[PDB]
């Protein structure tokens, strides 16, 4: 059912409907040799569209755009990425152009910037401290603390019960860390219990990279990174 990443040639974008009005997509990207696949979220909010988190480059993100326009036909109206690496931030300005008000924490713009990434351009206040949470639109915007990244969000809809936890949250297959260049490891599976606190009821739990699951995907991503940890 869920796209994988055998399915899906770089380049192309495809979309997952979770629940009415909430897609997942899903795009792939070489890096190192490799082929990853990687998530975003579409939410609808009346007759228009929050998005979260580009397709993982320029080319990848207009493709999304197009599969949006076809599967979906509503206009994206606002963007929020949910850190600061490449996988959701590539394609910031190509979303822009399209006329995408598109947003981030000032961490997330700040470590953009140092890191010479696509800079979202407008700043999600509110933010800041671990376990704070913000409305906006359809979601909620949670700040779990440093995990992946240490400017890492959450997003949780309510109305689907659909928790996407990003790339502080690993699919059931990856059973090793990876790469964790950015990442918190002392305090990563803190922030995990703060999302598990905060969000008991999700059903549908989506990972920055690979198949959703439910909320056995937190325990999971803890047990992988205290295996790497040690
Ligand atoms: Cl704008
Ligand atoms: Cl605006
Ligand atoms: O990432
Ligand atoms: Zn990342
Ligand atoms: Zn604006
Ligand atoms: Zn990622």
């Amino acid at each position: 059912e869920y796209p994988t990443v055998s399915e899906i040639p770089v380049g192309e974008v495809r979309l997952y409907q979770i629940a009415d009005g909430v897609w997942s997509h899903i795009a792939t990207q070489s890096f190192d040799g490799a082929v990853y696949p990687s998530n975003g979220l579409i939410v609808r909010d009346g007759d228009e569209l929050l998005l979260i988190d580009t397709a993982w480059g320029a080319k990848n993100t207009a493709a999304l755009l197009a599969e949006i326009e076809k599967q979906i036909g509503l206009p994206v109206t606002r963007a929020v990425s949910t850190h600061f690496h490449d996988d959701r931030v590539g394609g910031v300005d190509v979303l822009r152009a399209a006329g995408v008000a598109t947003y981030a924490s000032p961490s997330t713009r700040r470590l953009a910037e140092v890191e010479g990434n696509e800079i979202p351009t407008h700043s999600l206040e509110g933010l800041s401290s671990s376990g704070d949470a913000v409305r906006f639109g359809p979601v909620e915007l949670f700040y779990p603390g440093a995990a992946h990244s240490t400017d890492n969000l959450v997003v949780y809809v309510p109305s689907a019960s659909v928790l996407y936890g990003g790339c502080a949250i690993y699919e059931l297959s990856r059973t090793s860390a990876g790469n964790v260049a950015d990442a918190d490891l002392a305090e990563w599976p803190t922030s995990i219990e703060r999302i598990q606190q905060h969000y008991p009821e999700a059903q549908f739990v989506i990972p920055g990279h690979g198949l959703p699951g439910g909320l056995d995907l937190l325990k999971h991503t803890t047990n992988v990174v205290k295996a790497h940890t040690n």
